[PDB]
């Protein structure tokens, strides 16, 4: 039957689609190869090249829900940026596609609780109303590539580190690969939470080069699956510079710090909100890929201007947007953060349903036990009448592709290093 309840139609179960392999993962220390990044660009615009008309529009469809999850999280946060370690950057489709994974592997309640997370409800109990986690995870890699397929470069990591002798049912790891196809199944003892976290930061940055230093902070002994996503955004800036010198950045009124600045000159999207006080500069990547600059007019205004960016309204601006010849001149951003979805949707009892009743038997039938739900990012911007756009104080920035309708990192700029 059609449905009514929710527009998202292309996410649920059809009517067709609605004594198990195991294995242990490898131990970490087990050389495995680096990631070629490059190779894995090819695919993502191969995956968004060929995509047919049905999962063109699923993509833009997950891109939405994406958006709406991450509004959600800010609303249910007194203070946000302090969940996240390292720099202030969030990416909600990196978090949608974690719970994504996650209900792959759940069942009974526990998918239910993870579906109302995500943002779809049901208005019965058939099997048709519930999420189809494999049409979800294959649009997510489909938004990844329609974001590179136009400069860009989107790499996205999985690993899942388990214990030792937890068997990993083999279709969940087939099913994470419709995500991304560089999923990394490794076996740790979790006995020693110190030296268990130094395996990881090492593996990882062997596998990758990328630092993340994610001591399993909220991890304890007892267990069992440590859940991670690495996400790396490396954009290029046309017809930006790097100047030679550094330039003041104002942290406060009474404290500046130096930092190296990019300079630009091109004809970009602008708007100046009077009301509520703030400029939005539109920078593009490409032609649906732009980088959205938003600068409050006074300092003071940034959480203000903050809680009008994380809504769904900040999505109607872009059409208030007008050209106009601008000289933009902002911080070279090298960015390095993580959070645990677990402190993010710690208002929406996501701590309870990871650890209590839960049933994630798709995954493992082995007791399972979550130490950690890790996000981390590896953001960076690179080099290649009028009127003078500086951001020489604290600033918020957001990323979005118009193909899938995805805004693919929300982050904040307080200081430029740290
Ligand atoms: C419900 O959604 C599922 C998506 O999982 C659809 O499954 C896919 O259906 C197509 C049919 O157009 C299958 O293609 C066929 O594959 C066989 C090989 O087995 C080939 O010989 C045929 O010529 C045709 O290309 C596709 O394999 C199948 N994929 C999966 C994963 O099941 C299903 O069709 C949808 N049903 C409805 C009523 O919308």
């Amino acid at each position: 039957d059609r449905v009514y309840i929710h527009p998202f139609h292309l996410v649920i179960h059809n009517e067709s689609t609605c004594k198990d392999p195991t294995f242990i993962p490898a131990p970490i220390q087990a050389k495995t190869s680096p990631v070629d990044e490059k190779a894995l660009q090819d695919q993502l615009v191969l995956v968004a090249a060929k995509l047919d008309t049905e999962d063109k529009l699923r993509a833009a469809m997950v891109g939405m829900l994406a958006n709406f999850l991450g509004f959600r999280i800010y609303g249910m946060h007194s203070e946000l940026w302090g969940v996240v370690h390292g720099a202030t950057v969030l990416s909600p489709t990196a978090v949608f596609g974690t719970l994504a994974s996650l209900y792959l592997g759940a069942l009974d309640h526990t998918a239910d609780r993870l579906q109302a997370i995500l943002g779809v409800p049901w208005k019965d109990k058939q099997c048709t109303s519930r999420l189809d986690a494999h049409k979800v995870l294959s649009a997510l890699q489909a938004v990844q590539g329609l974001l590179v397929a136009q400069q860009l470069l989107l790499s996205t990591v999985v690993g899942v580190f388990t214990a030792p002798g937890l068997h990993l049912k083999q279709p969940f790891v087939q099913g994470l690969a419709l995500y991304t196809p560089v999923v990394l199944p490794r076996s740790l003892d979790f006995t020693e939470l110190d030296v268990a976290a130094e395996k990881i930061d090492r593996f990882m940055q062997a596998v990758t080069g990328w630092k993340t230093g994610s001591s399993l902070m909220g991890a304890s002994v007892d267990s069992t699956l440590a859940f991670n996503t690495y996400v790396h955004f490396q954009g290029k800036m046309k017809g930006f510079s790097l100047l030679a010198e550094p330039q003041e950045f104002w942290v406060d009124q009474s404290t500046s710090v130096s930092v190296p600045m990019l300079s630009g000159m091109g004809t970009f999207q602008h708007w100046s909100d009077i009301q509520d006080q703030f400029s939005v500069t539109q920078v593009p990547f490409t032609e649906s890929a732009s980088l959205l600059l938003i600068q409050p007019h006074y300092a003071s205004d940034l959480d203000k201007v903050e809680g009008l960016t994380f809504q769904q309204n900040s999505l109607n601006w872009m059409k208030k947007l007008s050209p106009r010849t601008i000289h933009l001149t902002m911080p070279q951003l090298v960015l390095q953060g993580s959070y645990d979805l677990q402190d993010l949707l710690a208002q929406a009892e996501l701590p309870a349903i990871l650890h209590t009743e839960l049933n994630l038997q798709k995954l493992s039938n082995d007791r399972i036990r979550v130490g950690e739900v890790l996000n981390s990012i590896f953001f960076e911007l690179e080099a290649d009448e009028v009127l003078e756009v500086t951001l020489n104080r604290p600033f918020l920035f957001a990323v979005y592709d118009q193909s899938a309708t995805a805004l693919h990192f929300l982050g904040r700029v307080a200081n430029p290093l740290s």
